[PDB]
DNA sequence: TTTTTTTTTTTTGAGCGACTGCACTACAACGTTGTAGTGCAGTCGCTCTTTTTTTTGCTGGTGGTTTT
């Protein structure tokens, strides 16, 4: 846990859990950008 | 095979990016609280060119406009 990393990441993981329902969509969630190793290491 | 009427407009920009406000936790100052950093959402500016390039048969040839 970093100072830039807020404790509301479980809400983003719950939003990503509701995203995996069907593959008919085309646009992914913005919160996947929270799960990047280039962004998590800098935070 | 015939025939009738009639004068009212509307609608239209959206993605990119910043400003500002409220919530939310991390961490140091004085268990608790104030300050700092970030996320999310409502509100708002802005801005979207320029232009020009061509061969065509004067009557090419038994052709041909006009009055009773």
């Amino acid at each position: 846990i970093e100072s830039s990393g807020i404790d509301r990441r479980k809400f983003n993981r719950s939003n990503q859990a509701k995203w995996i329902d069907k593959i008919s969509a085309w646009a992914e969630e913005e919160t996947n950008s929270y799960q990047l190793p280039e962004s998590l290491e800098k935070f």
